């Protein structure tokens, strides 16, 4: 049972700007997704300070980067707080309507796309490099769900029958054909060292056969 939703007009406009604007510094997508993962890990850590049972779904707090050249996917996995179904539908837990408004005002006022994270909508920078994004998520208070969008104004949400996650979020980037440099170990390592050197959780870059 797959449910199809329309993006709010302002979010569709944000994604079309990300997809259509000429902007060479695409590597910032990874910084933005890792920062989102760190924010999600912060949230479940804070909740666990007064309720240790919040970690019954997994004690380890970490971020994994999993490139797969055969599938042409880059997956960012975190064991953070995850999102409920309501969170997924409500722009993946963001205030994306007001954030887009502030972002697009900054763009005509000098800013560039690399500052997207300052407006709370850094997730959508995934579409700098991905033709399709799949988000698998599990929150302690809900079931496991899969969100998916190839932009074009709509997204889908369905119950996920795949590998149980325990708790957290998995962002699967189905990369554009000319963006496969972000599957290379040395390229990912360079970006993490440049932009994510002070993230307070272990970031493990998986290798391939
Ligand atoms: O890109 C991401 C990464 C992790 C996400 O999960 C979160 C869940 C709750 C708060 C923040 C984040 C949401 C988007």
């Amino acid at each position: 049972e797959v449910e199809t939703f329309a993006f709010q007009a302002e979010i569709a406009q944000l994604m079309s700007l990300i997809i259509n604007t000429f902007y060479s510094n695409k590597e910032i997508f990874l910084r933005e997704l890792i920062s989102n993962s760190s924010d999600a890990l912060d949230k479940i850590r804070y909740e666990s300070l007064t309720d240790p049972s919040k970690l019954d779904s997994g004690k380890e707090l970490h971020i994994n980067l999993i490139p797969n050249k055969q599938d042409r996917t880059l997956t960012i996995v975190d064991t953070g707080i995850g999102m409920t179904k309501a969170d997924l539908i409500n722009n993946l837990g963001t205030i994306a309507k007001s954030g887009t408004k502030a972002f697009m005002e900054a763009l005509q006022a000098g800013a560039d796309i690399s500052m997207i994270g300052q407006f709370g909508v850094g997730f959508y920078s995934a579409y700098l490099v991905a033709e399709k994004v799949t988000v698998i998520t599990k929150h302690n208070d809900d079931e496991q769900y899969a969100w998916e969008s190839s932009a074009g104004g709509s997204f889908t949400v369905r119950t996920d029958t795949g590998e149980p996650m325990g708790r957290g979020t998995k962002v699967i980037l189905h990369l554009k054909e000319d963006q496969t440099e972000y599957l290379e170990e040395r390229r990912i390592k360079e970006i993490v060292k440049k932009h994510s050197q002070f993230i307070g959780y272990p970031i493990t870059l998986f290798v391939e056969k």
